[PDB]
């Protein structure tokens, strides 16, 4: 698994 | 706002 | 994956 | 923010 | 099992 | 912050 | 059983 | 901090 | 039964 | 700190 | 974005 | 986007 | 959007 | 675009 | 475009 | 568009 | 994000 | 992220 | 992350 | 993380 | 116009 | 017009 | 007009 | 013109 | 308008 | 317009 | 506009 | 606005 | 606006 | 604003 | 009317 | 007219 | 007529 | 007529 | 009219 | 007429 | 009209 | 008429 | 009118 | 005449 | 009848 | 009948 | 007939 | 009849 | 019947 | 005849 | 017959 | 016969 | 025969 | 027969 | 595989 | 592979 | 693959 | 393999 | 598998 | 297995 | 198995 | 097999 | 079994 | 079998 | 029982 | 309008 | 608007 | 009993 | 506005 | 008893 | 705003 | 009784 | 603002 | 008794 | 045991 | 009214 | 034991 | 009004 | 023992 | 009314 | 055990 | 009416 | 078990 | 009316 | 009452 | 936009 | 945006 | 009353 | 973002 | 009274 | 971050 | 009043 | 982290 | 009056 | 231990 | 009635 | 450990 | 009656 | 550990 | 009737 | 771990 | 009856 | 994981 | 009957 996140 | 995901 | 985003 | 996972 | 994480 | 799990 | 942490 | 627990 | 424990 | 139990 | 405003 | 305004 | 406005 | 008032 | 007006 | 008015 | 105010 | 102002 | 101001 | 600041 | 009469 | 009466 | 009587 | 008779 | 009676 | 009557 | 009318 | 009245 | 009067 | 008037 | 009887 | 028994 | 019995 | 039997 | 009997 | 059992 | 019994 | 049983 | 009776 | 078994 | 035997 | 034991 | 038993 | 057994 | 064995 | 186990 | 076993 | 077993 | 098998 | 497996 | 994300 | 993604 | 997007 | 992220 | 990550 | 984290 | 980790 | 840590 | 641990 | 650790 | 009603 | 009835 | 009624 | 009522 | 009411 | 209400 | 009022 | 009110 | 107001 | 008010 | 009961 | 009671 | 109640 | 009773 | 009320 | 019971 | 029951 | 019952 | 009923 | 019955 | 709305 | 409105 | 209201 | 609002 | 306001 | 807010 | 407010 | 904030 | 306040 | 905070 | 109650 | 126990 | 019950 | 049991 | 249960 | 059980 | 029942 | 299970 | 059941 | 699985 990889997860990957950028909010804002 | 802005938003980015990746899985994998 | 790849995901993008944009709002606003 | 930023955010991230990994399972496995 | 395993697990990572990162917040901010 | 950051964190970590694993169990097994 | 086993369990592991790390916070921070 | 850190954590670690075991049963069993 | 057995327990185990780290704090710290 | 640190800390064990067992019981029976 | 969430905002509430109870007046009473 | 979310606005509620709860006058009472 | 939304918006919501109770009255009472 | 959403909108409601609720009057009571 | 929505709208609703609830009187009661 | 959308309209509705509902009284009771 | 999540913000609330309650004005009494 | 949250956030209350309760004013009363 | 969670913030609450009471005023009174 | 919690913070509460309760003003009188 | 709505009228309840609820006895009991 | 709407009338109720629940008798009970 | 509507009338219910709703006995019980 | 509507007559609801509910025994029970 | 909405008038509610309960008695009891 | 809303009005309540509870007698009991 | 609300108005309760609680006897008893 | 709003108003109640509680006798008793 | 909020009128409270309890009488008792 | 909230006003209350408790005689008793 | 209404009867209640709760024996216990 | 309603009748209740609860015996427990 | 409704009549109501619970033995427990 | 309703008749209601609840044992337990 | 409403009546209560709790024998316990 | 009606009638109802529930043994449990 | 509510009537109040309780023996016990 | 209607007869219900329930067992369970 | 409430009536209130406590015996005990 | 209607007869109803639910074993369960 | 109710009984209760709370041992401790 | 009713019937309760509390063991501890 | 109930039986309950709380051991603990 | 109606048995439970809450361990714990 | 019924039977329920809650262990915790 | 029921019979639950929830161990937990 | 019915049966559940619900672990946790 | 039904059986269920839910883990979790 | 019925036979489930919810695993979570 | 009949035999079901959610996973989830 | 599945995946939500509730932001808000 | 199921993605949901509300915002709001 | 789906994917859903509700904003609001 | 379920996963959820509550921001909120 | 399940796994929830509420933040806040 | 199931796992929560809530921070907050 | 269930585990929480509630933090805060 | 349940486990719960509530840190704070 | 149960364990639950609570730090603070 | 039920077992707490309040540390504070 | 007897009844009666007039409106108008 | 006008009404009229007799139960029993 | 009129209203009439007798009961009993 | 009997009762009566007049809006307007 | 107005009200008219008779009870008994 | 009577009763009269006036809004106006 | 006026009020009017008459019990008894 | 009697009462009055008025505001504004 | 302004308030009247007359008892009995 | 009587009663005023005033604010501001 | 017995009962009896007698209205009217 | 009239009543009637016996009990054992 | 025994008991009567009249009322009017 | 008129009341009556007795016990035993 | 025996008891009487009168209001009046 | 008229009424009859026995049990056991 | 055994029930029987009489009304009218 | 009447009734007969047994059980077991 | 066994069962019987008997009505009228 | 009459019943029989027999589980087992 | 009268009302009126613009946006835009 | 615009809006107009009368009611009564 | 741009909003606009008046009631009564 | 009356009632503005502006966003942006 | 920006906001504006007036009540009254 | 009046209101204004500003983020970001 | 920032905000800001005005009240009044 | 008036109010300010500021994070990060 | 960083914080900035202001009131009145 | 005035605030600062600052953790880190 | 041991122990035994007898009634009646 | 009659009762017997016996613990461990 | 062991345990014994008997009723009747 | 009677019951049997037997723990650990 | 084991358990075992016996009725009747 | 007959249990047997065994855990772990 | 492991389970075993066993009824009738 | 007999049942089997295994976990693990 | 791994399971196994086995009935009859 | 019989049963075999294994996830993972």
């Amino acid at each position: 698994f990889k997860f990957e996140f950028k909010f804002e």
